[PDB]
């Protein structure tokens, strides 16, 4: 396919930039919403949904097991019921959310569902929560994907020991449909313990909004209740992970980019997201119905706790290679990054090598510093985030681009517009 050029700023960027809805937020609210309407509590609608290959998957996924989804834009409405027919088949594809989300669904079917994904979604960890889905009665046939959930009426529900060390989601998955559990459920999280909490914490706050009873006032473990599900209109925020993209380019221009519609009170960790900037001496500033990031003339090295935002490495791994040469960045807390389906460490060390950088992995994740890049082809391994990181770093970068642009379709199908609109 052809490489799509990293246009360069060469001078600090200007721009106003609206980024499309949270995918978090979206699958969680499809999710709900669905469960609402298989309890029989009607029609849910889901306001400014993310529109993008993740979420059409979430969508589709949704669909095989019954649910009717409707609208074209970014406004959804869901409702029916959970009746997947004989030889359902529930395509994962690159949503990992799918993955972990929609079998606890499919467990309150009556009839086998199987779930299915490409090479690279097959890669991706489910075993515990495979494992969970038995304990708490669920009958489920395969160690991996492609497996089948066989539905048969209901969920017992009760207590798992479930060691949520490789995925939130494994937690978040549970947790979102225990409501129509028959003993509810209370997971316990074993040893230590919660990288990504801002995860967990999205969906318990989701959940209390649809007026599900959840106790997690003890850490590592959630207590909820069944009880049903709400349906209601959910209004879903700007996605914060990628909007990040878009201030890095006021960053490493010592430029201003405004995010309109930045929620002043968010289910993001829009918190841990100002800081990380401050920490670069970028400005914040609350503007007219947005966010203003005015970028520093220059910065140094830092070093910065990834573990409760992972999904930020790559772009602050970017930040990091372009900051002022021979600047040392330590990026931590990523460990169990290592060892997703998309190993990003690597990834990012293998990128930001091949374009003359120097980024190792260390024990807790890893060493960036800065060295002057040279032109080269950023490979996205079709990760929406190694895409838009190779989009920053181009922009102090003449000669970058990145081979598959299009992997900005799973949470961002409009990127290179955007981006194009935004440095030009």
């Amino acid at each position: 396919m052809k490489t799509w050029p990293a246009p360069t700023a060469p001078t600090p960027v200007r721009a106003t930039v609206t980024v499309p809805g949270s995918k978090s937020q979206t699958n969680r609210a499809l999710v709900l919403a669905a469960l609402a309407a298989a309890q029989g509590r009607g029609a849910s609608t889901i306001s400014g949904a993310l529109r993008s290959r993740d979420t059409e998957l979430m969508l589709d996924a949704l669909q095989t097991l019954g649910l009717r989804v409707d609208g074209v834009g970014s406004e959804l409405t869901v409702s029916g019921r959970i009746e997947p027919g004989p030889g359902a088949r529930v395509d994962c594809g690159l949503a990992g959310t799918v993955l972990r989300f929609v079998p606890p669904l499919a467990a309150l079917g009556s009839v086998p569902v199987t779930f299915d994904g490409d090479q690279q979604a097959r890669g991706r960890p489910i075993a515990p929560l495979l494992d969970a889905l038995r304990e708490l009665g669920v009958a489920v046939d395969g160690t991996g994907l492609p497996f089948r959930v066989r539905g048969n009426g209901s969920l017992a529900g009760g207590t798992v020991a479930i060691d949520a060390s490789a995925s939130s989601q494994f937690v978040s998955g549970l947790l979102l449909s225990a409501a129509s559990f028959t003993d509810g459920l209370t997971v316990q999280h074993t040893g230590s313990s919660l990288p990504s909490a801002p995860h967990i914490a999205m969906t318990a706050a989701m959940l209390r909004q649809a007026g599900v009873d959840i106790d997690d006032s003890t850490p590592n473990r959630w207590q909820v209740r069944p009880g049903p599900v709400a349906a209601r209109r959910w209004d879903i925020e700007p996605d914060l992970t990628n909007a990040v993209a878009f201030l890095s380019a006021a960053v490493v221009s010592g430029g201003t980019v405004r995010i309109t519609g930045w929620p002043r009170v968010s289910v993001q960790p829009a918190d841990h997201i100002l800081a990380i900037l401050r920490q670069l001496n970028a400005v914040v500033i609350h503007a007219d119905s947005s966010l203003e990031v005015r970028g520093p003339t220059g910065y140094d090295g830092f070093d910065v706790d990834l573990r409760a935002v992972g999904e930020l490495t790559p772009s602050v791994a970017a930040l990091a290679a372009l900051a002022s040469p021979g600047s040392v960045s330590r990026l931590s807390g990523i460990a169990h990054l290592r060892g997703h389906e998309t190993d990003r460490l690597a990834a990012l060390s293998t990128e930001i090598n091949r374009l003359g950088g120097t980024c190792r992995e260390t024990p807790d994740g890893l060493v960036i510093t800065a060295t002057p890049l040279r032109p080269g082809i950023w490979r996205a391994y079709a990760d929406h985030r190694m895409a838009m990181a190779g989009a920053i770093i181009g922009l102090r970068v003449a000669g970058v681009e990145v081979d598959d642009i299009a992997a900005t379709t799973k949470t961002l199908p409009e990127f290179p517009r955007l981006w194009a609109e935004m440095v030009g």
